[PDB]
């Protein structure tokens, strides 16, 4: 019901190929794996906060929450725990492989961008509205 800049799908990953890589994913299939187009739907209204992915995984969550997620084409396993730091929401990202990091969603309506930034790698992608 809350409307504050409304909902955004995923047009434009990258950066996704360092964490994966940091990982052990290859990077050529990293691109087919975390390519744009892959329905994501975050939607951002105060009182409304959501953020799924369709990728082939059945993967959607809400305001401060966790989700787990394995893809094919990433060969890649890895759990995600959403947070809500007011104008900005976070997802501390898990690699169960070990090397662990956090990512971060900031608010803008021509723009969500999801940033994560590791001591070893960082990845970042951006869900521009429908």
């Amino acid at each position: 019901m809350v409307q504050l800049a409304g909902t955004y799908k995923l047009e434009k990953n990258e950066n996704f190929e360092e964490y994966l890589a940091a990982l052990g994913v290859p990077q050529d299939s990293i691109k087919k794996a975390n390519s744009p187009g892959v329905v994501y739907e975050i939607i951002v209204n105060g009182n409304k906060f959501t953020f799924k992915s369709s990728s082939g995984m059945n993967s959607t969550l809400i305001v401060n929450e966790e989700v787990e997620e394995v893809l094919g084409t990433v060969n890649m396993n890895i759990k995600s725990f959403t947070k809500l730091e007011g104008s900005k929401l976070v997802v501390n990202s898990e690699l169960p492989d070990g090397r662990k990091g956090t990512r971060t969603y900031e608010f803008c309506d021509k723009g969500f961008v999801l940033t994560m930034c590791a001591g070893d790698m960082v990845a970042k992608r951006y869900f521009i509205r429908t």
